[PDB]
Formats: C-alpha cells, structure tokens, sequence
RNA sequence: GUGGCAACACUAUAAAUCAAAGCAAUUGGCAGCGAUAGAGAUGCGCGGUGGAAUAUGCUGUUUAAAUCGAAUUUACGCGCAAAAUCUUACCACUUUUU
C-alpha cells in the first residue's frame, strides 16, 4: 500500500495533535508521555517516531493501554487489540 | 342316581355376570406360500471416502457476543449465488423517540 499514499490516522492524528500542545515527542529523547491517548479506531497505521505514547485502542468491549516502543513503528494498530480468545 | 377293578363313562342343571361373544363373502396390511415382468438390484468393472494437509460446514469448549434456524435417513460447500466497516439481527459504550 507504499504507492500512491502510504499511511491513514487521521482520528489518531487529531488526538495527536491535542497532545501536541508541548511537544509531540518529548522535544521538550522520550519521557512516557503520562497523559493517556485513547483513539476510538484501530485501522490506523503507526507513523514513524510516534514512541513513548500511551495508546489507548479498543477491542469493542474496552479501551486497551499499551505503550509503543521502537519495534512496533511500521505496524497498524489494531494488531494490539485483540479479542482475546485465549483458550 | 346307575356301571366298574378303576382311571372315571354317563344322566344333569344352574347359580352369577356381560352387551356383545359370533358367522359368510369380501376390500385393504402382512408371506417365514409360488409362477410371470422391471431396476450397475447385486456377484460383473471403474473411481472415490475413511490415511496426510488445506478449504469448507456441524457439534462441543470458552468468550462480552461467537446472532438465529436446518438435526437419522432427505442436516452438515444448509438458509449464505459470498461477513474487511456496511451486509447484521449479537455484544461493549454513548445518545435518541414513544
């Protein structure tokens, strides 16, 4: 999907830019960024840097807090919402 | 009561109940009763299943929901000649009108 228009987080991005009112990525090289992200969508992609952000994603019955670290950079987030059918 | 060596052989009614117990020709269901016809109907062949994996459907398990019916033949590539959201009726959450 890298032709013609590579990555979709538009709702993300808007939450994004809400905690983006100091810095995006700890310009003020990250510090966990304490207040929570919560997205309400989970077909988004991930976008490079993006780290140390407390992503809330949700499994249609919950929200999901998961921290991001530098592996999971070239992912879409609803990999980490799963429904948890564990047996 | 008569006969006998007897087993019993007679003769011999009833009390009491029931509303039918019966009979003959049929018309149908059986055959563990035969003769004539028809079906890979077999024994005659070929290729499958059941062995492996995948697809696909169903039960059962769990999950918040795994929506609901189809249930032995004739259900299980079934309603679905198509579910990524929508289709979608089920769940979590937030609202709406009686």
């Amino acid at each position: 999907s890298t032709w013609k228009g590579p990555y979709v987080a538009v709702s993300l991005l808007q939450e994004v830019v809400a905690l983006a009112r100091k810095h995006p990525n700890w310009w003020n090289i990250g510090q966990k960024a304490p207040e929570v992200i919560n997205t309400y969508s989970r077909a988004s992609v991930i976008l490079p840097d993006f780290i140390a952000c407390r992503f809330g994603v949700h499994n249609g019955k919950s929200f999901v807090g998961m921290e991001v670290q530098e592996a999971m950079v070239g992912h879409r987030l609803g990999e980490f919402a799963p429904t948890k059918a564990t047996v």
